[PDB]
């Protein structure tokens, strides 16, 4: 209830003007009246997270712990940057950047070929050439070697937790802050996308997040692709004991399944860096075609 005052970060109440629910603490969208000290007259779309009206002080103490590792990790081009809060004289509001896109997966997914007889109605109007899925991939190995300089561990890195903007920036969130039956609002299971030595040893790790970027690529070259479809707990353990791992999607070349490959190293000293790949990514971006 009564935080302390950080005035790097507050934005008086009266400057935030709740919108729409985005998520559900919960997310609403906002709009900021002067978040910057010059403009004081611009408005900027910003998101917002709250606590609900059933929460505890366990809660609060998580949303505090968030917005404060959020201060620590500093600001990056790609993921979602702490704008502003409002702590003082009401409830806690955590305000960061707003990506009007929504998440990869289903920003991949709006963005698949026409449907086909065999589908038969899906007509996006929006489309990805083969450098721009590179580049997606590019962008989000960018965060992540960003948040791994800042001693960062996701835990959660997946497509869902990639977040676009209207200007198409990959940005990474978390949803800064265990039941392997729980099922994501989609119906998926997390532990698809978690290294053996973090699901079966708890061991997390960047190489263990390197992992998780392996099925975030398989999950971009799928245009938003489910992990082992139909695959409950059980069945997926015994794979990772056997050694499986996913074939190589169509319209993915051997250079990038090699990294995927890569990235699922059993040892994980053995994994690249993120530092490797946003160099690998960077090289590849360049020389992937943009005419189909
Ligand atoms: C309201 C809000 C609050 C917070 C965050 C957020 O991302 N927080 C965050 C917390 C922790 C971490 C790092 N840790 C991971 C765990 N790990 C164990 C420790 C390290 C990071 C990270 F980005 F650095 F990864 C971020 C996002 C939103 C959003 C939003 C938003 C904007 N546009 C849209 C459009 C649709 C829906 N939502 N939305």
């Amino acid at each position: 209830y009564e935080l302390p005052e950080d005035p790097r970060w507050e934005l008086p109440r009266d400057r935030l003007v709740l919108g729409k629910p985005l998520g559900e603490g919960q997310v609403v969208l906002a709009e900021a009246i002067g978040l910057d000290k010059d403009k004081p007259n611009r408005v900027t779309k910003v998101a917002v997270k709250m606590l609900k009206s059933d929460a505890t002080e366990k809660d609060l103490s998580d949303l505090i712990s968030e917005m404060e590792m959020m201060k620590m990790i500093g600001k990056h081009k790609n993921i979602i940057n702490l704008l502003g809060a409002c702590t003082q004289d009401g409830p806690l509001y955590v305000i960061v950047e707003y990506a009007s896109k929504g998440n990869l997966r289903e920003y991949l997914q709006a963005r698949r070929p026409p449907g086909l007889e065999y589908s038969p109605s899906h007509n996006p109007e929006e489309q990805l050439s083969s450098k721009d899925l590179v580049s997606c991939a590019y962008q989000v190995a960018r965060g992540m070697e960003y948040l791994a300089s800042k001693k960062c561990i996701h835990r959660d890195l997946a497509a869902r937790n990639v977040l676009v903007t209207e200007d198409n920036v990959m940005k990474i969130a978390d949803f800064g802050l265990i039941d392997y039956y729980k099922k994501t609002t989609n119906g998926r299971l997390p532990v698809k996308w978690m290294a053996p030595e973090a699901l079966f040893d708890r061991i997390y790790t960047h190489q263990s997040d390197v992992w998780s970027f392996g099925v975030l690529l398989w999950e971009i070259f799928t245009l938003g692709g489910s992990p082992y479809p139909g695959v409950p707990v059980e069945e997926l353990f015994k794979l990772l004991k056997e050694g499986h791992r996913m074939d190589k999607p169509s319209n993915c070349t051997n250079e990038l399944y090699m990294m995927m490959r890569d990235c699922w190293h059993a040892v994980p000293s053995q994994r690249p860096t993120f530092k490797q790949l946003v160099e690998d990514l960077d090289r590849i971006v360049a020389l992937t075609s943009n005419q189909e």
